[PDB]
């Protein structure tokens, strides 16, 4: 409405910006746990 506003581009590229950090976390922590597994020694 002349402020399409609904831009989003700030909460597009945030939200998308948002995704690729949350992921990124859970792919490190899944290597960090999969590295513990090989490695076993937990006597």
């Amino acid at each position: 409405p002349e402020s399409p506003k609904g831009p989003d581009i700030l909460v597009v590229l945030l939200s998308v910006m948002g995704a690729i950090l949350l992921i990124g976390l859970a792919a490190l922590l899944i290597w960090k746990l999969l590295i513990t597994i090989h490695d076993r020694k937990e006597f």
